[PDB]
């Protein structure tokens, strides 16, 4: 029952699937652990920190001689061949967006658990890698914004006068949005947030932010009238806020253009936009994914797509913990053995390949 | 023109600040002056020509800015700028007369008056003019912004579904203006802050910010001070060090061995870098990453990395000096050497060197 933690080989990836702390937890579940030399380096975990935790350090491709492989990103083409039959791989996969990856992994005769496919039910929250990375992203977004911003975020009285607080608008109050509201409010900004779902109002307000206000709900938010009013709201806000964080991103779909060139052009010089939808084209029309773009009117549009990789220690610890929590479901006894029980809707949801046969997608959850 | 203030574009390599903003321009006109800003002077600080024009300034090209009765700058004029200073002009900028006798001589020969913003006496009624404090305040804030950007973990403690994350631990060395601003920024990010200062009178300030005022236990004092830092280096994630006296080599307070003992991924922001740094690993102008994975931030331009704020506060410092110099609000400068504040700041008066000012009793 050996778990292998490979070094992440996707260029510029800084995260690792286990930390010294998560390795201790993995051993308490009866597994042994091998970590590939250098795997945690960019996340500030040296080989010897892993050895202190009770892992064995291995070089080269011998980490792939393991019953279980825990990774962040999916095996590259040249890593798929190193998966041996009967191995359980746990990583991000994105099966819906990667049919060819699925076929390649299936031929290897492994069991694959995609961390993007954890069911969004209450009991799976300790396993939800998407929420873990989103929460880090929202915090990191405000750090990135403070870095690029040329003014105090924090209102204060100095001898040379009273400085006002920065004004921050956050579009989308899902997990990333809320984290951004939280970090912004801690820095003493006047925070404002918009979300199409009225249910989140009370949550947004408890964090200290203003909830912005403008045939089922779905039709409503899709209608020309609502979309016109929403664009008007954003145009007006753009004129008075210093920082905008946009988070409206659905996996696999192009991101909606909520912040147009014209809105950004209306902004005060030195303002910052952090576009957390950059990996799907961005919520902002000026966004160049992977980069900061500066407009003619002096606005910095931040479009990095690796915010969690920019908090690599935190992301590795939280993601690693998500994996521990999945393995707690897989290994209820002492004991180092994995049981893929499809009667557990969380397991069923996450398991996208089982012994060489594609089991994705799972059915709608319908429980008695 | 008489009563015209010229705001030149800064020429110093990589300078992003400007000596006036649209808001200070509004204040300057309220004092009876007119204002010419050299085109682009505010660009790097996010003040475009149009914002100055909207505030009431006139935009001028290159040299025209020097045809003003008053010139406000950040950095001292370069040789080719000095030659464009006309007799009777009043120049306000950082000057650093001790470090620059040659410059003092060249300005004197132009028969100008010079107010050195580094020479504001450290008495309480001059706080609103103290450009050194404005900049130190900015640097402490920005030091924490740089630390958070480079740090690979949450500063802020947090309960998550995937675990409870403790807050970052921050040690600030020196609780003068910059140290206190660092404390404040770190607090805003939810960090546990500890601070050390040799002056016991800052204890209540530090404790009032919810920070721990570290205690000890001349060669006995230094050794116990180094033992505190060595012990704290093993526990904290971020060290901000601020022990700097203008014109003097910075004491090495954090040694290579101390940094070598820290948790990997830790960050040091060394605000004494411009005088060699308090950290032995510091490389002024750069981040140096140690073999054990600690980032040592040695930037010497923290205020230039917050240029909009730096310009605003410094520009206000200049307004407040002109409020003293222009009591009638009529666009006329009157230098009154009975006021110790003006006597201190005035380093050349109409061609005559007046620095150093007679000895004075002060603060800190």
């Amino acid at each position: 029952g050996r778990i292998g933690i490979p070094r992440e080989r996707l260029t510029n990836e800084t995260r690792v699937a286990a930390t010294p702390k998560t390795v201790e937890q993995l051993l308490k579940l009866g597994f042994t652990v091998a970590v590939e030399s250098g795997a945690g380096q960019l996340a500030s975990f040296d080989d010897k920190a892993f050895v202190q935790a009770g892992a064995e350090i291995v070089e080269g491709n011998s980490v792939w001689q393991s019953e279980i492989i825990l990774k962040v990103n999916a095996p590259l083409d040249d890593e798929i061949a190193l998966l041996n039959p009967g191995t359980t791989l746990v990583s991000f996969i994105w099966p819906a967006q990667n049919p060819e990856l699925m076929q390649k992994l299936a031929e290897r005769n492994v069991t694959v658990m995609a961390m993007d496919s954890v069911p969004r039910i209450s009991r799976a929250q300790s396993l939800d890698a998407l929420s873990s990375m989103a929460n880090i992203a929202g915090y990191r977004a405000i750090v990135e914004a403070a870095h690029e911003f040329g003014r105090f975020f924090t209102g204060q009285i100095t001898a040379a006068g009273k400085v006002p607080p920065a004004k921050v608008m956050v579009i989308g109050a899902g997990v990333a949005g809320l984290a951004a509201i939280g970090a912004a409010n801690s820095l003493g900004a006047i925070v404002r947030a918009f979300d199409t779902r009225p249910e989140v109002k009370e949550q947004v307000q408890s964090m200290g932010a203003e909830f912005l206000e403008l045939g089922d709900g779905y039709a409503k938010v899709m209608s020309d009238a609502f979309i016109k009013a929403e664009m008007e709201l954003f145009a007006a806000q753009a004129k008075e806020v210093d920082i905008i964080v946009t988070t409206a991103l659905i996996p696999g779909k192009p991101a909606p253009k909520l912040i147009t060139r014209e809105m950004v052009d209306s902004m005060k010089a030195g303002s910052v936009i952090v576009d957390l939808a950059a990996q799907n084209g961005g919520n902002c029309e000026y966004t160049v994914p992977g980069e900061i773009f500066t407009t003619e009117n002096g606005v910095k549009v931040i479009g990095y797509t690796d915010l969690p990789g920019r908090l690599p220690t935190q992301s590795s610890q939280l993601y690693g913990t998500n994996l521990v929590n999945l393995l707690k479901l897989l290994c209820k006894e002492k004991d180092g053995n994995i049981t893929v029980d499809f009667d557990d809707v969380v397991i069923r949801g996450v398991t996208v390949i089982r012994a060489g046969e594609i089991t994705w997608p799972a059915p709608p959850i319908q429980v008695s």
